[PDB]
């Protein structure tokens, strides 16, 4: 996609330049709590067997290097979400990010064997553990109710404009 | 799908007993507030041309029929989703909604000739505005703030559930 396209996904997630000033908010309030927003996010992955599955070794069990280095990435796309506007680089590293999780390239960032795809219908359903799980860490520090709302709502727009974004590889091809 | 991947599925958007009793809690809220629902929803597609697109003839007009019979069925998807308890006959409909946003069924229910295809970015992306347009109307019938957001989070669940399920005709064959 280009800027053209992504103007009409964004009008289609109601993302605004009033999105834009929260997101950076939100980035500013999760970069702070990193560290434990990470410990719940694999503990909701990490609590689910067929969720865990797509971390895993041939033997079935976790690869704990694996983890190691996506969770190093996935701390990166923590503040790469939050940014004051989203531009091509931006737009070209969020089709790299679904081939990553679609067989085209699972495995190989890290140069792992692990299962070959993530099945799409978990890409979609995440939309909802990724908003939930920032929700009470955008709570705390110190904020009104009022910036935390719409810190959240930036932040469930812009997850949710990402995810449409990562399914490309996935989609058969014309229908996208 | 069966019903045992379905609970897998209800396992990734974190939807438990605890939103059964909240998805028709909403569903009470929701109903009898729908035909302002419904102008509501129909006025954030109708007011974005791209989007608008999905209902016009090959001529690039709306058609207005075609648009009266999905705002029916848009109602009864309101209710649908308050249900109980989802089973095998909700799957089995949601395997359908699925193809009628797809190529394969979309106008043929009504028999109307229109674009042959909403493509998937917009499906993904309308689970935003879907959960933006209902929250002001759980708020409007005297619950606690505490049941408007667990109300809330039970519609995000679910409605994040059924456009998993939905994107099964638009996955690659295997991927999904
Ligand atoms: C809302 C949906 C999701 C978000 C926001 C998200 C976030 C991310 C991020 C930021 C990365 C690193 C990308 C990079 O290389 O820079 C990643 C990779 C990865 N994620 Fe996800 N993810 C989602 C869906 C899922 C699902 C459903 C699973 C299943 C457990 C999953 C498991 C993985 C795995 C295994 C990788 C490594 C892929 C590889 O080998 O490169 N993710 N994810
Ligand atoms: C969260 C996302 C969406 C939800 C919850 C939703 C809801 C629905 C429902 C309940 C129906 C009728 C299903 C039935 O036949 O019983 C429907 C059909 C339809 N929707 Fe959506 N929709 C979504 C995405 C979209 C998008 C992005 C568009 C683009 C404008 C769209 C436009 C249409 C059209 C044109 C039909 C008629 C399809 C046909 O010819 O049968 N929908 N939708």
């Amino acid at each position: 996609m280009n800027l053209e396209d992504l103007k009409l996904l964004k009008e289609a997630v109601m993302f605004t330049a009033e999105d834009e000033e929260y997101i950076q908010k939100a980035g500013e309030v999760l970069e702070d709590q990193v560290e434990e927003i990470l410990d719940t996010w694999y503990g909701f992955v990490g609590s689910h067997p067929h969720l865990l599955y797509y971390f895993t070794s041939p033997d079935g069990t976790p690869n704990e290097k694996y983890l190691a280095a996506v969770r190093k990435r996935f701390s990166r796309w923590i503040l790469d979400t939050s940014n004051r506007s989203y531009d091509q680089a931006w737009l070209d590293y969020q089709y790299e990010i679904g081939l990553r999780h679609h067989r085209t390239k699972k495995n190989q960032t890290d140069n792992v064997e692990s299962v070959p795809n993530i099945g799409y219908r978990y890409l979609v359903a995440f939309i909802y553990p990724i908003t939930a799980t920032m929700k009470p860490f955008l709570a705390r520090k110190g904020h009104t109710p009022e910036e935390v709302e719409k810190m959240y709502q930036a932040w469930f727009k812009a997850t949710t404009l990402q995810v449409a974004l990562w399914s490309y590889p996935y989609v058969k091809y014309g229908d996208f």
